[PDB]
């Protein structure tokens, strides 16, 4: 009703960390909230159309799709339509980048060039395959999809030889797109799986010969109407389609797709070809309840947690909606609560523990703080832990290290020196970067709110001890 979203296109998700990341396409942002829906940070957070890198604030989309995130390094990988770019948001240095693309619809149908200088067409989807390191992009407006090397930031085709039409050959150059919306990678890192929107039909691409097979949809031939479209459960050649829009692979090797123009979720089996709708009645509109009576709009993107919570981007409704796959018959779907998202303009935040800390008494001093991990936790060296001091009215007391990154051991010490004789309230905000053995970047944000209040003259030089208890899978 009240939806402080305009037209969501794409999700993903990091199951890890706790974050939903949201293609709000129609206000030009990103926008990160935890997975029960309260905001985290948003970026671009002006709205308005545009270009520009930099900081969270500094920086600014045209109507961004696809979203891929990089576990290794935190970062999020945007498909920024609109601009014709590949933007990459770094969530370690809070700042975004363009990868690859310059702001104008290049009409290169080989490619081969690094950064900025590759320009692209309308890139819509992004899937990052995690081991090779590379981006694949659907570019819907050259019915093409793209490879993106993290390794020497080399953008060039991967297959699709420009022309429009839904044609499954052996090669790169002797396969066909048309308006591909969607990409996501089989577990096995062998296959990716398309959204050919105009064919209306779900494809599958082989990551090793460039070519392509056609799973189900977009076949005339045997539609009683040789209409290439429309919205019919079956297998292969049987089922019929409309403009779907996103495609997602889960864990258990189903693949799970939104048959947008139907207003539809259905599930398809890679091998039986088989498609049967889960959410959806057909017709246009806003209900939740019980799978098979509800109601989405367009719905056009996917993620998925690995306990088998599937969310959608409802696009035309707005809203987030969620299904929980594993209660089978009583299935239904439900809305999302999208907690403290406020939408843009030209302190606190939900994934952030507040930690009290007894009050500080002396008239100066030294405050040593360490923070430690549990076992078999390590910290990040490529990415180092970082804070920063405030006080409750600015110079009540004044702190030298206001910015400072943690030592290797978690340690800092911060000196103050209260001016009054009054009470303040410092907050030391710390991001702590961490990982297990695999490298996975944890992170946990720990606010301490120190209360100072002079009570001797006498220099004393207290100690924060914080253990840092990662999240529980």
């Amino acid at each position: 009703a009240t939806s402080p979203l305009k037209f969501p296109g794409k999700l993903a998700i990091d199951t890890l960390n706790n974050r939903l990341f949201i293609s709000d396409s129609n206000h030009n942002r990103i926008i990160v909230t935890d997975l029960e829906g309260n905001f985290i940070v948003q970026i671009g957070s002006s709205g308005e159309e545009g270009f520009q890198d930099g900081s969270f604030e500094d920086a600014a989309f045209n109507r961004p799709q696809g979203l891929a995130y990089n576990a290794k390094k935190n970062l999020l990988y945007v498909a920024d339509t609109e601009n014709h770019a590949l933007r990459e948001i770094d969530f370690v240095n809070e700042r975004v980048q363009t990868l690859a693309g310059n702001g104008t619809k290049g009409s290169d149908y080989q490619g081969g060039r690094k950064g900025t200088k590759q320009l692209l067409n309308s890139p819509w989807d992004v899937c990052f395959e995690p081991v090779n390191e590379k981006v694949y992009i659907a570019m819907a407006g050259q019915h093409q999809i793209w490879e993106y090397s993290v390794l020497d930031g080399i953008t060039r085709v991967f297959s699709g030889n420009g022309y429009e039409r839904n044609l499954n050959g052996s090669t790169p150059q002797t396969t066909s797109f048309a308006q591909p919306s969607g990409i996501s990678l089989g577990p096995d890192l062998k296959e990716a799986y398309i959204a050919d929107s105009e064919s209306s039909s779900i494809r599958a691409l082989d990551l090793q010969t460039g070519g392509s097979r056609l799973l189900a949809g977009g076949d005339p031939y045997f539609s009683e109407n040789l209409f290439k479209f429309g919205d019919n459960d079956g297998v292969g050649a049987e089922v019929l389609l409309q403009h779907p829009l996103g495609v997602l692979c889960a864990n258990d090797g189903q693949i799970y797709l939104t048959d947008s123009y139907n207003h539809k979720i259905k599930k398809l089996d890679p091998v039986t070809k088989r498609v049967v709708t889960l959410a959806g009645t057909g017709k246009a509109g806003f209900k939740d309840g019980k799978v098979k009576g509800a109601q989405l709009s367009k719905p056009a993107g996917l993620a998925i947690t690995e306990n088998g919570r599937l969310f959608v981007a409802d696009t035309n409704n707005s809203l987030i909606r969620y299904i929980d796959l594993n209660k089978g018959e009583d299935s239904e779907i439900l809305t999302l609560e999208l907690k403290g998202v406020q939408p843009p303009t030209p302190r606190a935040s939900a994934d952030t523990k507040i930690v009290k800390v007894d009050s500080v008494t002396s008239r100066e001093g030294d405050l040593n703080l360490k923070i430690s991990l549990p076992d078999g936790y390590h910290f990040s060296k490529e990415a180092r832990s970082k804070f920063v001091v405030d006080v409750e009215p600015e110079n009540a007391v004044a702190i030298d290290p206001t910015e400072g990154t943690l030592s290797p051991e978690g340690s800092t010490m911060l000196h103050f020196i209260q001016s009054s004789t009054s009470a303040s309230v410092g907050k030391i905000s710390c991001k702590v970067y961490y990982c297990k053995e695999d490298e996975v970047c944890l992170y946990q944000s720990v606010q301490f709110e120190v209360p100072f209040k002079v009570e001797s003259e006498l220099s004393a030089s207290p100690t924060i001890t914080f253990t840092v208890t990662p999240r529980a899978p």
